[PDB]
C-alpha cells in the first residue's frame, strides 16, 4: 500500500477546476472547488465569487443542491456559472444546462452576501457575526473580557478574565489558573470550555423550543456582536420571540466577591398572545483539582458535593460546590439567577446537579430531562448545575433573567470560610437588586474604556483604522498589561508573569497615567524591581513569588527602558529614592537607583565574556539559542564568582572568568540601558553618575563595533570555547553555520533591529543591513525572524525540528520581532541622511504594518484568518494564515510603532515631533492627551514621500511659526494646535 | 444567605413519601420519589416496585405523564398506586383518582420489567444491556478487551488493551499509554474516549436514517452483549434493517501491526425491497503529544497532518496521521475499511479529515456535512477521520463492513519507518481478505478463552456463580496479569508495573501452566527478579527499566511467595540456578538462589530496627503509613550502611544502625518468605540452607511474639524515635493514637490477616483478634481496613484528609485487604481446634465474599452499582455503593479464596484437601487440572457447618478409601475421582 500526505498532494481542487474549465468559461478572480472522490480526479466547483470562501462546503450541506449534483459529480466534473441572474451547470464537454428552479433559488440564496460570510466591522470597530456561517479560524470569532481591580490589592494577580466565542462558549477564571467555569482540555482548538457553559433552554408546554447554542429551523436570525469588554447575542424565533444575551464581567466594588460574571437574558414577546414559558440555565463549575483530571477523575468527583443556596426568606436562589479537602476550601464558587417581570421579582423554582439525569436518553442539545428537574443534590462531582424557572410574557412585554456566576477567594480576605462567600454574595445581590443597576454597570464599563482610550486618538478618514486603533488596540494593550500571556482561547495552562513582559507597560503606561492612575504604574514598576537580586540578575517568572533566578541573561535590562519611559514622561525622579525589597529576601531593602546601577554593573562588568560583551547564559530573548549546554543560573554564577574573588584575591566588579558565549542583543540592550540611565541621572542632577554612564556607553559601543560587526551584519552570538578557531561567531557572513547552501551565513532580524534601536549602527552599516534584509529576511508575508541555521555543529544536543515549514520556528513570521524591526526602521528613517534609504525603510515598515493590523484581516478572511479585532502571534509563511494565541507582544509594539509614525517621541525637553506619513497620504490629524494639557496635531503634504529631514516644511504651534522641532510639554490645562505643512517641490 | 449541602439534607424523598402516604396506602418494599420543588416540601412518587430504581426520572422523561402531573405538582404531593391492573393517583387528603387511559398505558409500559432495567446475565455470564435504560454507575456497563502477545517479545509491555461501553464508546491503547484512538480527559467519569470513536452513520437518499450512538424513534430495539474479550451490539430499525456490530482485538501474528482492533458491521435488509444506503464511519486518532493537550493544544494540532492510503490497484482504503517531529514518528496509526456484498469487495469512496467540516452547522449526532465528504486532506491536527462508502442491500441479504484500526511501533521492529507500517498493513489486509477469516479469528479468541479457564471449573447448581468464576473471574485474572493497573474506564493516566503487582501471578500462574505456557511464567518470574538489587531491595516500578530503588520496604518479599508457588506446583527447582541480571546494572549477573538469600538477609539482618524487625522506610504495602519524615531509599541506605561498616570496622550483614520505625506486616511477610525458602531448599536437597532458614524462622517468630503482641492485637508499627516513651507502637490497645474516643487503640486488618497467613499467631491470639474484629473492624458492608486514627501526634505533617466519610481512606471497605483477611480466616478455620471459632470465621468469610462476587451486584443494581462481571476496588460504607476502578487486587485474592474454600492447597507432598462449605450447602462438585492429570472432586454433607478437623468423614480416591488427606499429584494422564462424604452427626 502507498501513502500520500496532505502537503504532497500538489494539485488543489481549484487548480484542477482552472485546468478543466479555465478556457471554456470565465472563472473570475476567485472560485471554489471540491474533489468529487478520494482519487482526486474530478472536481465540482463554482466560479466568479467576490472572494475566496468555502462555498462548495455550504452547498454540499444543502439537500436540494446535493441531490441535483449527484447525477454528475461521481464521474464527471461540473462547474456552476451565473449569467443574467440565472445559474447554469457546465460539463467538461462544453454542455451548458439550465439548473431547475429550486436549485437556482438555493444557489442564489447561497451566493448572496458571500463577501460578508465572516462578518463585518461597525464604525465603532465592533464585530458583527452571523451564527450560521463558517469560521475562518479557531481564533476568529473570539472575544476577551477582563475585570477591573484598579484601586485594590494585587491587581495583576486578582483581576478576573474570561473568553467568549460567538455562541457564548468559553471559560471563566479568577486568579492564576483558578477556574470558575470548567475549562476543557481536548483535541480541538475550538473547545475552550465545557459545552454547557452560559447556555440555556426555553420550553413552551414541556417541549423544547429554544436552545441558546443551536440554530434550528425555529430561528430566523441569530447574530453576535463582539465589542470592547462585553458580548451581545441576538436571536429572533419563528414564533415571534426576541432573545438578547449580554455577557460581561462585573467591575470590583467593596464587599463584592473576587470574581463575578453577569449574563442578562431578555425575552421579548413580539406576538399578540401571552406565552407561558420556562427557562433552564445550565453550566459546569471548574474543578479545584485540575491536575487530578489527568491523574484521577474519580478523585475530582468524590472530593466535592453540591449545595443549595437560600436567601433570607428561605427561597432557593442558586447552587454551589462544596469541597471536603482543606486546600480546595480556600475558594468558593456560586451561581445565582433572578427573574424580573418588569418590577416583580421571582427566583428559580427547580434545579438539577447531575449531568446524566439532565441529559437522560437525549443529548446536550435536546436533553431528555431538561424541562422537569429532579431537585436532587449530587453527593459527588462534577459541579454541573441547571436552574429552572417558569414565567409568563404578556404581548409586547419583556422579561429579564440575570445570572451571576462567581467565586470568592481567601486571597482577598482573612480568616476565609464559606461564611465570607455568603456575605459577599449577599452584598452583590443587594447591589444588583433594581433592574436598572445592570444597565448602569454596563454603561460604567463602556464609559471607562471609552475614556481610557482617549490618550491618543486618530482622526483620519479611514473609520476602520481609527476604530481599530482608538478602541480595539487600546483595549488589547490594557488586557496585556493586566494579563500577560496567561489566558486566551488556546492559552489554557498555568503561566506566570515573565520578567520581560514588562514590555507591555511600555505602552499602556501612558494611557494609565492619563486617567489619573500614575500610582498604579509606580506600583507595577516597584513590583518588577522587587524581583531583581543584589548582584543584578532577575527572576524569570513570578506570580506571588519569584522563581528561576537569573535563568536568562536579558531579563534585567528591560526594567531600565521602563523606568526611562516613566521618568521622562512624568519627570518624577522621586522613584529613584524609593526603598524596595531585594529578590534575595532576608528583609533587605535597596534604593531604586542602586538597583539600576547593580543591573548595569552585572551586565557590563561581571557577567561578560572574552570580548567584554554580556554572557548568553542558558539563553536570551530568543529561547532557541541554547548554544551552551553547561550554562548556569544567577545563584550558581554568584557563588562561583565569590569563590573566584576569594581565590584570586580580586575585588567586586571584576569579570567572572569563563569561556561562555556572548550575546550581541544583550550588548545592544545594555548600551540602551546605559544611555537611559545617563539621561535619568542628568534629569536627577546627578552629574557624576551621568558622566560615568556616558563613558561606559562609549566603551560598550566601542567594544560592540570592534568585535560584533562582521563586514555584512552584526553578529548574533560570539563563541569563545573553540580555541582552534573552527567557530567564533554566529549571525553574519562567513560564520560557517548556514543550513541553506544559497545563503552565506545566518542573519537574525533582532541584530539589525536592536543595533538601530540602541543607536550603535552607523548609516553605512544601516544601508548594508537593509540590503541584506531585503535579500534574505524579507518574504511576501513579512520579515522572518532568522534565516535557516545548522546549530548542530556547535551544539550537538540541539535536537531536530518540530514544525513543518512555515510554522513557528520553521521559517514563520513572528509579529513581535517583526514589529521590533519595524520600530527600528521607523527610527532610522527619521534621522538617516540618505533620503532614498529612508524612503525604502518607510516603505518596508508600512508594508509590514499592513500585514499586522487586525481589521485588514477582514479583507480576505478565509485565507489569512486571524482575528479582526485582536492581534495574533505569527503568520504562516507557507499559506499566509495568521495563527494564535491572541496574547503576545505584537499589540504593544504595534501601538508604539503607530504612535511613533505619527511623529510622537518623548524626550527630556518635550515631544520630539517627526512624522513619517504614507506616500499616498496627504492629511493626518490626531489628538494627544498629556498631564495638564492636550494637543491637536494636523499634518499636510502632497503625494509622495516627505520627511522633515530632507523636505521643506512649515511648523506652527498655536499659530506661531517655530524653528526647533521639540514641542514643550505645556501645563496650562489648555489645548494647543500644532500644524505641519510640507512644501510642494 | 444560607447553604445546605447534599449530606446535610437529612430527609430523602422516599422518607417523606413514607411519612405522607405510609399509613394511607401500601407502599410495598420499594418505592421511588422526587421532590417537586427546590424547597424540599412536597414529593411525587410511585409505590410497590420490585426493587429500588429511578422510575420517577424515566416518568418525568415522558411528556404525557409530566403533563398530567403538572395539574397537581408542585403544590401537592401525589403517589401512583397500581390496583387491579389499573393505575390511580393518591393525594395527601385521601383522594383516589383513576388516571386517564393514555397515562395508565404509559405507566404500565414504564413499570413493566423494572427488575431488568440494569440488564441480566445469561447462563454463560454474558451481560445483556438495554441501550435505553439508566446506568447504575459509571463502571456498570463497561467491558475490557485485551490482545494476545503470547509467544512474542515483551508480552507485558506490548499487549494491546481497550475499553468498550454499551454504545461502543471508549479508547484503544497499544503499549504504555500510547493512544490509537483518542482518550478524553474531562470532568465526567463516563467519558473515557472521544465521542466519535467507533461510531458510524447510515444515510438513504442523502438523508440520515441511523446513528450508532443515538437511540431515536426509528430504533425499535437496541441491545448490547458484553462477553469475554468481545462486544456485540444489535439494532433493529422501524424500516426493517438489522444492524449488528462486533468489536474485538486481533490476536497477534507474525508480520501484523503491533495493535489492531477489528469492528464488523453487518447490515441485513429484512424488507422486500432493495435499499441503496451509504455508510460514514468516523473516529479520532490519539495524539502523540499527550502532555501538549494540557500545555499547548496548538502545538498538538500543528505538528501533524493527514495522509491517504492506497492499495496496489491505486484505490483509496483509509487515513493515517503523519507527524513531523522525530519523537512522534516511532508509532504509525492507521484506519481502513472494506465492504463485502457476499463475495464482491469494495472500498470507501470518500473521506473527510476535519471535524469542523464534518459537523458543519449541525451536531455530532446530526452532522450537517456527514453524507457528502469533501475529500480534503487536513494540513493540521487533530487526527479526526470519516470514511464514506455507498452500497446496495437486496431483499433478505446482508452487507458486511470490516474496519481495522491499528498502530505499528518501533518497539517490535528495527530500523522502523512508515514503510514498516505499510508492509504490516499489507500483511494484515491480505490475511483478512476472505469474509470467513474474521469469523475464524473470533472463534479462535472464544476458544482460547474458553480453554484457558479450564484449570478449575465449578459445577454447582448456581449457574450465575459458575459462569462468574469459570469465565468472568478467569478472564479478569488474565487481564490483570497482563495489565496490572494501567488501563481502565477511569484509569487513563500513565502507570508502570509495580513490584507488588507480582501478586497477580499468584493466581493466573496456574492457569497458564495448565495451558502450555510454563515458560511464560518463568519469563515473568525472571523479569521480576531482574529488578532486585544486590543488597536485597527492589525497584518500586518498572515498564522498560526500573525506577525508585528500594522506596518501599515490602516490595522484595512477594517474590519469595511467587517463587514458592511456582516451584511447589511444578517441582522445577532448576530456576534457582538461572543467572539473571541484577538491578544495579553494569552487566552483573546473579543466581536466583543468591537473590532470594539476599532478599532474606536484607529484610532480616540489615534493614532492621531496635527490636529486630524490618524497617518501615518511607512506607510499606499501606501507602498511608508515612510515619517517618526523614526516610531514605535503597541507594542512600546502602551507601550509608557501607560507610558505617567502614567506620565501625563492621562486616557485611550487620544491622544498619538507626532509630527508624519498624513494620510488623513486613515482619510477617519476612517470616512467610523464610518458611517458603526453607521449603524450597528442602525440595532442592540443600540441607544446610533449609536448616539455616528454619532456625532464622524460629528466631523471627520469637522476635515478633516478644515485641509485637500487645495483649489485644498485633501492633502495626513500632516507634523507636521517642526515648521518653510517649509513643512506642501503633495498632493495638493502649497505643494512645486512637482518633475515636469510643475505641481504645487503633486496629489494622492486615495485622491479623498476615499474622494468621504467616503462621505466627496462636489459637488464643486468633480468638482474641477475631473478637476485636467483630467489635470494631466489621461493618454491615464488610471489613474496613483500619479504625479511625490520629497519626498527627507522631507525624506533624500528615495532612487533614481528602474524602468524605465512607470514601477510600475515610472508612471505606477496600476489597483487596478484605479478601486478604478472608484468606486468613479461611486458613484459620481449617486448623483451629475450637469448632465454634472455626464456624464463626467461616461465616464471616462467606459473608465478606458475598459482598465481592460481581454477579450478585445485579440483585440490587441501583443501590450497590459496581459491575456484574468485573470486580471493583472498594465499597462506600456510607451508601454501600461499589466504586471503581475495575482493576485491583480484589480479583486475584477472590479467585484464590474461592479455590481454597473448595479445599485445594498445593504442598510438597501433593494436594492438601480440606474443603470448607457453606452451612446451607449440601453438595459441591468441581473439576481440577494438573499438568499431567485431572481430578473430579465431589463433596457431600448435611445441612450445617462441617469440617474435616472436627467432623466424621469418609474420603475415597479412585474408589479406594484413604486415611491421609494429602492427595498425590498423579502423572498417568488419567482422570481421578475424589469423593468426600461427611457423616451425619450422631
Ligand atoms: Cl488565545
Ligand atoms: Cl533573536
Ligand atoms: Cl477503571
Ligand atoms: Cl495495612
Amino acid at each position: 500500500v502507498t501513502k500520500v500526505t496532505a502537503r504532497n498532494n500538489k494539485i488543489t481542487p481549484v487548480e484542477l477546476l482552472n485546468q478543466k474549465f479555465g478556457n471554456k468559461i470565465n472563472l473570475g478572480n476567485f472560485a471554489d472547488a471540491v474533489f468529487t472522490d478520494a482519487a482526486f480526479k474530478n472536481v465540482a466547483g463554482i466560479a466568479n465569487l467576490p472572494m475566496k470562501a468555502p462555498v462548495m462546503q455550504v452547498l454540499m450541506e444543502n439537500c436540494i443542491v446535493s441531490k441535483y449534483l449527484k447525477q454528475f459529480v461521481p464521474d464527471r466534473s461540473v462547474c456552476f456559472v451565473e449569467e443574467g441572474q440565472k445559474f447554469y451547470i457546465v460539463l467538461e464537454d462544453g454542455q451548458k444546462i439550465e439548473v431547475p428552479e429550486d436549485v437556482n433559488k438555493a444557489l442564489k440564496a447561497t451566493v448572496s452576501d458571500v463577501k460578508h460570510w465572516a462578518g463585518y466591522l461597525t464604525e465603532d470597530g465592533e464585530h458583527v457575526i452571523d451564527l450560521l456561517k463558517p469560521a475562518p479560524g479557531p481564533h476568529f470569532y473570539v472575544n476577551l473580557l477582563i475585570g477591573n481591580r484598579l484601586g485594590f490589592k494585587r491587581t495583576l494577580q486578582t483581576t478576573p478574565k474570561s473568553v467568549v466565542d460567538r455562541f457564548g462558549r468559553g471559560s471563566f477564571r479568577s486568579h492564576a489558573a483558578t477556574q470558575v467555569l470548567a475549562t476543557r482540555f481536548d483535541m480541538r482548538q475550538e473547545e475552550n470550555g465545557f459545552p454547557a457553559n452560559r447556555q440555556f433552554y426555553l420550553y413552551e408546554d414541556g417541549k423544547q423550543i429554544f436552545y441558546s447554542a443551536l440554530i434550528d429551523d425555529n430561528i430566523v436570525e441569530a447574530t453576535c456582536k463582539h465589542s470592547c469588554n462585553r458580548t451581545v447575542i441576538k436571536y429572533k424565533t419563528a414564533c415571534n420571540l426576541e432573545i438578547t444575551r449580554t455577557i460581561f464581567l462585573v467591575p470590583h466594588k467593596k464587599g463584592f466577591p473576587l470574581a463575578t460574571e453577569l449574563q442578562r437574558i431578555e425575552i421579548k414577546n413580539a406576538s399578540d398572545k401571552a406565552r407561558n414559558l420556562s427557562i433552564t440555565y445550565t453550566g459546569m463549575f471548574g474543578t479545584g483539582a485540575v491536575h487530578a483530571i489527568f491523574e484521577d477523575v474519580t478523585y475530582t468527583n468524590v472530593i466535592m458535593q453540591s449545595a443549595a443556596l437560600y436567601n433570607d426568606k428561605g427561597e432557593f436562589i442558586g447552587i454551589t460546590p462544596d469541597y471536603y479537602p482543606e486546600e480546595f476550601k480556600q475558594d468558593t464558587r456560586f451561581v445565582t439567577m433572578i427573574v424580573r417581570n418588569g418590577d416583580e421579582k421571582s427566583f428559580p423554582q427547580s434545579f438539577c446537579t447531575d449531568y446524566n439525569d439532565f441529559v437522560g436518553t437525549g443529548t446536550l442539545e435536546h436533553p431528555a430531562g431538561g424541562c422537569n428537574l429532579n431537585n436532587k443534590l449530587n453527593r459527588k462531582g462534577p459541579g454541573f448545575f441547571a436552574l429552572g424557572a417558569p414565567f409568563t410574557v404578556e404581548p409586547g412585554k419583556t422579561v429579564i433573567i440575570d445570572t451571576f456566576t462567581g467565586l470568592s477567594s481567601s486571597k482577598d480576605n482573612e480568616n476565609y470560610s464559606d461564611a465570607v462567600m455568603l456575605r459577599e454574595l449577599d452584598n452583590l445581590l443587594r447591589y444588583f437588586e433594581k433592574s436598572e443597576s445592570v444597565e448602569e454597570t454596563l454603561n460604567e464599563i463602556i464609559n471607562f474604556h471609552e475614556n481610557y482610550g482617549k490618550y491618543f486618538q486618530f482622526n483620519t478618514g479611514n473609520k476602520l483604522f481609527d476604530s481599530g486603533f482608538n478602541r480595539n488596540l487600546a483595549f488589547q494593550v490594557l488586557y496585556q498589561t493586566f494579563m500577560s500571556r496567561s489566558f486566551g482561547q488556546t492559552q489554557k495552562g498555568y503561566r506566570e508573569i515573565g520578567f520581560r513582559e514588562i514590555q507591555d507597560l511600555f505602552a499602556s503606561m501612558y494611557y494609565f497615567i492619563n486617567i489619573g492612575y500614575q500610582d498604579f504604574v509606580k506600583e507595577l514598576l516597584f513590583e518588577w524591581t522587587a524581583n531583581v537580586y543584589k548582584m543584578g540578575y532577575a527572576n524569570h517568572n513570578f506570580y506571588w513569588v519569584g522563581k528561576q533566578p537569573g535563568l536568562y541573561s536579558d531579563d534585567s535590562l528591560w526594567l531600565l527602558q521602563a523606568y526611562y519611559r516613566y521618568i521622562i514622561y512624568t519627570k518624577d525622579t522621586s522613584v529613584l529614592n524609593e526603598e524596595v525589597p531585594v529578590a534575595d529576601g532576608n528583609n533587605e531593602k535597596r534604593a531604586v537607583r542602586e538597583t539600576l546601577k547593580a543591573i548595569i554593573q552585572y551586565s557590563a562588568c561581571i557577567s561578560v565574556g572574552d570580548h567584554g560583551l554580556p554572557l548568553l547564559d542558558l539563553a536570551d530573548w530568543n529561547d532557541c539559542l541554547k548554544i551552551d549546554s553547561n550554562s548556569i543560573d544567577g545563584a550558581t554564577k554568584e557563588k562561583l564568582y565569590y569563590e573566584q574573588l576569594k581565590k584570586t584575591n580580586g575585588k567586586y566588579g571584576d569579570r567572572f572568568m569563563s569561556d561562555y558565549s556572548e550575546s550581541v542583543m544583550n550588548a545592544f540592550l545594555l548600551k540602551l540601558a546605559i544611555d537611559h540611565l545617563a539621561e535619568i541621572a542628568t534629569l536627577d542632577n546627578d552629574t557624576q553618575l551621568a558622566q560615568q554612564m556616558s563613558e561606559l556607553s562609549k566603551e560598550v559601543t566601542d567594544r560592540i563595533q570592534k568585535h560584533a560587526w562582521k563586514e555584512n551584519f552584526f553578529a548574533r552570538v560570539l563563541i569563545n570555547r573553540y580555541k582552534d578557531g573552527s567557530y567564533t561567531y554566529l549571525g553574519a557572513k562567513g560564520d560557517k553555520l548556514s543550513a541553506d547552501p544559497n545563503i552565506d551565513g545566518v542573519y537574525f532580524l533582532n541584530s539589525f533591529a536592536w543595533s538601530v534601536l540602541s543607536d550603535v549602527a552607523t548609516d553605512e552599516q544601516i544601508a548594508i543591513m537593509v540590503d541584506v534584509i531585503k535579500k534574505h529576511l524579507l518574504t511576501p508575508y513579512g520579515l522572518r525572524l532568522v534565516t535557516p541555521a545548522d546549530l548542530n555543529k556547535i551544539a550537538n544536543d540541539t535536537a531536530t525540528g518540530h514544525y513543518f515549514f512555515g510554522d513557528r520556528e520553521n521559517g514563520a513570521v513572528f509579529k513581535h520581532a517583526s514589529m521590533m524591526a519595524v520600530a527600528a526602521l521607523i527610527k532610522a528613517a527619521k534621522k538617516v541622511k540618505d533620503n532614498e534609504l529612508a524612503k525604502e525603510m518607510a516603505r518596508i515598515a508600512y508594508f509590514m504594518i499592513d500585514l499586522v493590523l487586525p481589521y485588514k484581516n477582514l479583507e480576505n478572511p478565509f485565507q489569512v484568518a486571524g482575528n479582526p479585532r485582536i492581534c495574533t502571534q505569527y503568520i504562516n509563511t507557507d499559506t499566509g494564515e495568521n495563527i494564535g494565541p491572541l496574547l503576545s507582544g505584537t499589540a504593544t509594539w504595534l501601538n508604539l510603532n503607530l504612535i511613533s509614525l505619527a511623529g510622537i517621541e518623548y524626550t527630556r525637553d518635550g515631544i520630539s515631533f517627526n512624522p513619517i506619513l504614507r506616500e499616498e497620504e496627504t492629511q493626518l490629524n490626531f489628538t494627544l492627551k498629556a498631564p495638564k494639557c492636550s494637543y491637536k496635531f494636523s499634518i499636510t503634504k502632497p503625494v509622495g514621500f516627505a520627511r522633515m529631514e530632507s523636505s521643506e516644511y512649515e511648523l506652527f504651534v498655536d499659530g506661531q511659526k517655530i524653528d526647533n522641532t521639540v514641542i514643550p510639554m505645556y501645563t496650562d490645562e489648555k489645548e494647543h494646535i500644532v500644524t505641519l505643512k510640507f512644501k510642494h517641490h
